[PDB]
DNA sequence: GACCACGGCGCC
DNA sequence: GGGCGCCGTGGTC
């Protein structure tokens, strides 16, 4: 390409490269563009930032959320990224889209925008004809990009005094059980290596193993083996609380404060648009989409994400998101009648596992019975489920039998589902989000039945995933024009943040958006909470 | 230091 | 059953 002066003309490709991953943390260290057979280098990245328009290029979210940070408005446009894992969502790194679509990714700005120029083309040309594709691209993914990158640079608040005075706490209930446990194996050991642990309790106890490891055949250590071995010694339970305790304090308690931005004084994550098999988004450095809300420690630390002061969180959340997506795509008139009368599937169910009329089913109850759900509606053996539930097995096979009993037309759709991805080599989504899998024809059983469960997982899970990120595209105009924000999104939950005054009035327009997103022949239904706290605000 | 595989486990 | 990302260990370079 022909070296040209700074600024490039509008609609230049740009190419960047940061200090690290995470771009509310990099040094922008050079930054080029690419435009009609050209390339322009910026002599200096930071002020050439304010020269441009778009950002339009590979990974274009990530420098316009270092744009935000710098306080610039530039939006994220075109990005070759998002085409290619449009394509076949196995696309997920430059480096291997480069690979596959007509360059490579090196390290230099001037040849990452002219490799975004050409990806771009190409990309755009398989695309051609893509109707349900483009749609996607045009109508979800691209002004997605430009909402996430909003909700990155806005970051969320950490109560951090409150969360370094819960890591001495744990730390002294830590010791506590770690000196017990010893006492219990007669000497020390390295309670973390669960190599040590699985010699102590098979070879110096000798506990019976129950099981082995994937990879490596160990016998294992997991929370399943040892909930099965509770009553054969004391030590057991022990070391369950010792899991517990320092999976929550390594993972959430200490490290979270030390992410806090200097300049934000909030915590900042980044939304990952091109990382899963199904088109969900993925969140890292921190993953906030896992924060902790089981335990009674894990409520605690989910109290320490908080609203600014002055605001109230906003937290909605899809009812009974997947069942409703099932009961669309099957058109199973069963099913579709179980939401239009208000059912609950999960408190159905719940009822049949304690032993309860329907009434009186407490949370908790109907939460144990999701798994249940799930796990049967994906494929879960007769064995594990009669396990699970401690019942006999012609109990488990008999319950599943009914399940499939009572929404007869889902089977069909599985099938079906089944049949178009062994003859066209992918399944898709509602809105025609691909998936290819390639195991549905395997010779090998487990091979090829676990291929079927991810493929007819994929167009529920993905469908709701659509209509989240289509409900997320339509909200954040909305808000704007509230002076309200968007912070998270984990899956079929969003929370926002609002002014105190002003949140009544947001919940009420946020249910509303993400129930009318995209009329399913069942309604959508939302569940929302305000609060303080995210913990408060889920009620 | 960084990277890796693994087992294990947090949430959806 | 499906989908993720991060931890510490043990190991390597
Ligand atoms: C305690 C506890 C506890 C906490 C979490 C779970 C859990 C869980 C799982 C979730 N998923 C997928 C399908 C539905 C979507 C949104 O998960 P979720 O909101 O909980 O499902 P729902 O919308 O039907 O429940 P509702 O909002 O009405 O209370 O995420 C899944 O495939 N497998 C799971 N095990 C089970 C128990
Ligand atoms: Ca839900
Ligand atoms: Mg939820
Ligand atoms: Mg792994
Ligand atoms: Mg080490």
């Amino acid at each position: 390409l022909e070296e040209a002066p700074w600024p490039p003309p509008e609609g230049a490709f740009v190419g960047f490269v940061l200090s690290r991953k995470e771009p509310m943390w990099a040094d922008l260290l050079a930054l080029a563009a690419a435009r009609g057979g050209r390339v322009h280098r910026a002599p200096e990245p930071y002020k050439a930032l304010r020269d441009l328009k778009e950002a339009r290029g590979l990974l274009a979210k990530d420098l316009s959320v270092l744009a935000l940070r710098e306080g610039l408005g530039l939006p994220p446009g075109d990005d070759p990224m998002l085409l290619a894992y449009l394509l076949d969502p196995s696309n997920t790194t430059p480096e291997g889209v480069a690979r596959r679509y007509g360059g490579e990714w090196t390290e230099e700005a001037g040849e990452r925008a002219a490799l975004s120029e050409r990806l771009f083309a190409n990309l755009w040309g398989r695309l051609e004809g893509e109707e349900r594709l483009l749609w996607l691209y045009r109508e979800v993914e691209r002004p997605l990009s430009a909402v996430l990158a909003h909700m990155e640079a806005t970051g969320v608040r950490l109560d951090v005094a409150y969360l370094r005075a819960l890591s001495l706490e744990v730390a002294e209930e830590i010791a506590r059980l770690e000196a017990e446990v010893f006492r219990l194996a007669g000497h020390p050991f390295n309670l973390n290596s669960r190599d040590q642990l699985e010699r102590v309790l098979f070879d110096e106890l000798g506990l019976p193993a129950i099981g082995k490891t994937e990879k490596t055949g160990k016998r294992s250590t997991s929370a399943a083996v040892l909930e099965a071995l509770r009553e054969a010694h004391p030590i057991v339970e022990k070391i369950l609380q010792y899991r517990e305790l320092t999976k929550l304090k390594s993972t959430y308690i200490d490290p979270l404060p030390d992410l806090i931005h200097p300049r934000t004084g909030r915590l900042h994550t980044r939304f990952n648009q091109t990382a899963t098999a199904t088109g969900r988004l993925s969140s890292s450095d921190p993953n906030l989409q896992n924060i902790p809300v089981r335990t009674p420690l894990g409520q605690r630390i989910r109290r320490a994400f908080i609203a600014e002061e002055g605001w109230l969180l906003v937290a909605l959340d899809y009812s009974q998101i997947e069942l409703r997506v099932l009961a669309h795509l099957s058109g199973d008139e069963n099913l579709i009648r179980v939401f239009q009368e208000g059912r609950d599937i999960h408190t159905e169910t719940a009822s049949w596992m304690f032993g309860v009329p329907r009434e009186a089913v407490d949370p908790l109850m109907r939460r144990a019975a999701k798994t249940i759900n799930f796990g049967v509606l994906y494929g879960m053996s007769a064995h594990r489920l009669s396990q699970e539930l401690a019942i006999p097995y012609e109990e488990a096979q008999a319950f599943i039998e009914r399940y499939f009993q009572s929404f007869p037309k889902v089977r069909a759709w599985i099938e079906k589902t089944l049949e178009e991805g062994r003859r066209r080599g992918y399944v898709e989504t509602l809105f025609g989000r691909r998936r290819y899998v390639p195991d549905l024809e395997a010779r090998v059983k487990s091979v090829r039945e676990a291929a079927e469960r991810m493929a007819f997982n994929m167009p529920v899970q993905g469908t709701a995933a659509d209509l989240m990120k289509l409900a997320m595209v339509k909200l954040f105009p909305r808000l704007e024009e509230m002076g309200a924000r968007m912070l998270l999104q984990v899956h079929d939950e969003l929370v926002l943040e609002a002014p105190k005054e002003r949140a009544e009035a947001v919940a009420r327009l946020a249910k509303e958006v993400m129930e009318g997103v995209y009329p399913l022949a069942v309604p959508l239904e939302v569940e929302v909470g305000i609060g303080e706290d995210w913990l408060s605000a889920k009620e």
